[PDB]
């Protein structure tokens, strides 16, 4: 289809930047839409390596306009933090990053307030990446948040970021008795871009819908995963987003009967970083294993990712709220050399049900066990295979096994993190 | 097609409820995915009248479900005055509501934070309803929100309970120097109904996901109108859901590929309730007629609505974001003996430019004005008319301008309050 849409079918970290890079070759646009710069991608070409947070996976390509739509929590900070890095590798970003003047904006108040209530909860931590995104989602639907239009009036725009401040400080002084954030800082930094901000905005809500009378080729960039959807996620562990597919017609503006494609990436094993429910989760050796030959950090914390077996049971879940078209298998040469694998095919509950259906919010998750099957690995290596033909039997059938369980095809295996080293079965575009 | 959604196309009351409940003769599931007890629906049966709030408009057919879905944030207090009025006229509602045990709670702080806020803010009031819904989404952003889901454990929910209070306590009293909440008594009302509550309690997103493996009918309800949208809405004007189609996979948990039909409820004239920009407004009589006629008044607040003429611009608006399929053009029997009729065909803005694509957020309308097309009306009247027959040539010339201005098709007209007194030009179900 036209309109290919890629997310995180798990807890992110899945490998969206890698394939939406791969698949900009031949796209027009590609847009994000939502998150901030929590995401952390991990690009890599010919072993030069990039990682965006806020910038698109398509800023490399000069061929696709990078969009930010209106779902994204836009920090005037991050964007000038990242585009000026970026320049200096000789990438253009100015010539082709563009932004919706609804995007709303995290200011430092929001990283004081996200950071001090992550103390507020101590036992009870999130794990929040610390980027303020949080309280930045909140004022929006608060409706008192400052979006990119607003930079436009300066005279209008400190009376109102006087007003939001205001009553910021106020909680972070008297009730978290925290340090107060100074207003003529914020104030300045903010003017000190403006003018910059303020010249790629755009009207994407509308484009977007020009790209399609015309059949422009559309790639939507996923951030997080699905199970830190705000509502669908294991509340409240979760990102203040709409990760899963609906995010993208209420953070882009693309009618929802225009997504032609989805597509979902799949990591072959499973990690998650911050807090929260995780049934499959290897606190034994070959957790160690997965986390070291997998290279498992974060991507913005650099924080050590919890790994753990890949669980059947919450992707039959993403497959559900996305209406995933197709599954991207990632990082399978990850699993060279090891005895056996497994996989969470159900649920048992702490009454002693065996479910087949995921709990839906922390607390409700937690006395639930994992019901793996066990299936023969494979000591010959996959890394860098560019084609079925190379992977052994222990794997394709570790493969089509994921097919069976799922209902949902396997369209690309990624066997490695350079660009080339991955294998299309079947192309989303021309699907 | 099976999957069908109906929402306002304005800014809400063109007349949702209505037609949901005249389209449920065909339909199994009905369901509600965003808002709360803000939207006031009013559908007319035989000349008995029922105004729901927030339980769908498929209460009173015993053949649909109605289902409240996760996007919605559910106040035990309405639910219970609501459910309890209809029983007393027959309706079962106990043997047909099932809801999501991942709906926010609105709870008396809220409501006291939501007016606390409108005061605060004075010269600028948003004109809210008073139902906290705002807080209500906030909190549920902020992570910190109490679910339908945290009713089930009682021990557990009121330490809960008693953090989030605390908090919202300590603004409401400390900063707005207002009056605070007892924590004992939200305690007990909800205690009180807590058991009822959770008896209903389904998994939505995965009944809806089996509904569809077997192409059962399933009706989605919009609440409030497109321009009320959080993200695409004329900010700070707005309310603090996706109203826009998006809503629907975020608040149900369906995906976004099986949307199948998208209808859009036109009203024929404009109103808007609450403040914010209205480049169409009638300040004169024809509003007064409009507004007379038109028996304009809030369906929650008694609030005198404003009217103008239909605003062309703003609806392309929606038909973009929304992704209709088709159009239900309601009230055309409202225009019946006047003299000309006009609609706005372009905005002329502050700087000379004839423009054709609406701005998007509140200041950005500020000077903005309406360049209309004129239109003989008709003297006969249409009222109670159920043929394209029986309508007079100005009006079905009214009726194909629209179309061709738009480009939607114009699948309903409806011409009075009663269920039966419409007109369907092609049923969205068979389509
Ligand atoms: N070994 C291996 N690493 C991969 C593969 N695909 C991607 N990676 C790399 O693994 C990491 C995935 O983490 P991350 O970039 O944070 O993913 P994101 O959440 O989608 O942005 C990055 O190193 C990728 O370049 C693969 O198939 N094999
Ligand atoms: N005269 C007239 N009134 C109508 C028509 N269709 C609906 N109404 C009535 O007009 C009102 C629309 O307001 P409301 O119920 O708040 O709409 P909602 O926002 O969709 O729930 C209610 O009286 C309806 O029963 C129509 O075609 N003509
Ligand atoms: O509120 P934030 O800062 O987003 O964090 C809340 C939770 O979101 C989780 N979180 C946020 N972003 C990510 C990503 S980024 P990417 O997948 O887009 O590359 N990955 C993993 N956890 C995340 C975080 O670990 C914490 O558990
Ligand atoms: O935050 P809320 O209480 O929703 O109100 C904010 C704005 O939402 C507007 N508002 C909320 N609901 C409605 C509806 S209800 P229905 O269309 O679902 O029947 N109609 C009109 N304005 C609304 C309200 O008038 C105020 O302008
Ligand atoms: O790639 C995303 N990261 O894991 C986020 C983080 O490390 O905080
Ligand atoms: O029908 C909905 N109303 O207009 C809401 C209100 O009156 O507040
Ligand atoms: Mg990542
Ligand atoms: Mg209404």
């Amino acid at each position: 289809g036209n309109n290919v849409v890629v997310l995180g079918t798990q807890w992110g970290d899945e490998g969206k930047g890698k394939i939406v890079d791969l698949l900009t070759e031949r796209a027009k646009y590609v847009v994000r839409y939502q998150g901030g710069h929590n995401a952390g991608h991990t690009l890599v070409i010919n072993g030069e390596k990039t990682v965006l947070h806020l910038i698109p996976s398509g800023i490399l390509r000069e061929n696709v306009t990078s969009i930010i739509g209106n779902g994204v929590v836009l920090s005037p900070a991050a964007l000038m933090k990242e585009m000026k890095e970026l320049e200096d590798r000789g990438i253009p970003v100015r010539e082709r990053l563009l932004l919706s003047e609804a995007c709303p904006l995290i200011l430092d108040y929001h990283v004081a307030l996200d950071n001090a209530r992550e103390k507020a909860r101590g036992a009870k931590a999130i794990g929040t990446t610390g980027r303020g995104i949080g309280p930045a989602y909140e004022d929006k639907v608060a409706r008192r948040g400052l979006r990119v239009g607003d930079l436009f009036d300066k005279e209008t725009f400190a009376e109102k970021l006087k007003e939001v401040m205001e009553y910021h400080n106020f909680q972070l002084v008297n009730y978290y008795k925290a340090e107060a954030v100074d207003y003529q800082k914020v104030l300045d930094d903010t003017m000190a871009v403006a003018d910059i901000l303020t010249s790629m905005v755009v009207d994407v809500s509308d484009l977007l819908d020009q790209a399609r009378q015309r059949g422009d080729f559309v790639m939507f960039e996923g951030a997080q995963g699905t199970l830190l959807d705000i509502d669908h996620g294991t509340y409240p562990y979760v990102t203040s987003s709409n990760t899963t597919a609906g995010g993208v017609a209420t953070g882009s503006g693309l009618g929802p009967r225009y997504v032609d494609y989805v597509l979902g990436i799949l990591k072959a094993y499973s990690t998650r970083v911050g807090a929260g429910p995780f049934p499959t989760e290897l606190f034994d050796e070959t957790g160690e294993f997965l986390c070291k030959q997998g290279n498992e950090f974060g991507a913005t914390t650099g924080r050590r990712r919890r790994t753990g077996w890949l669980d059947t049971v919450a992707v039959r879940r993403a497959v559900q709220l996305n209406s995933l078209s197709g599954f991207c298998l990632t990082k399978l040469d990850v699993l060279d050399g090891l005895k056996e694998v497994k996989l969470c095919v159900a649920y048992r509950m702490p009454d002693g049900r065996e479910v087949t259906t995921t709990p839906l919010a922390a607390d409700d998750w937690k006395g639930v066990e994992p019901i793996y099957e066990t299936m023969p690995g494979w000591s010959e290596s996959t890394f860098g295979v560019k084609d079925r033909s190379g992977l052994p039997q222990a794997a394709l059938n570790y493969i089509k096994r994921i097919e069976e369980l799922t209902g949902v095809p396997i369209d690309i295996i990624s066997t490695g993190p350079d660009r080339t080293e991955t294998m299309i079965l079947r192309d989303p575009f021309d699907a």
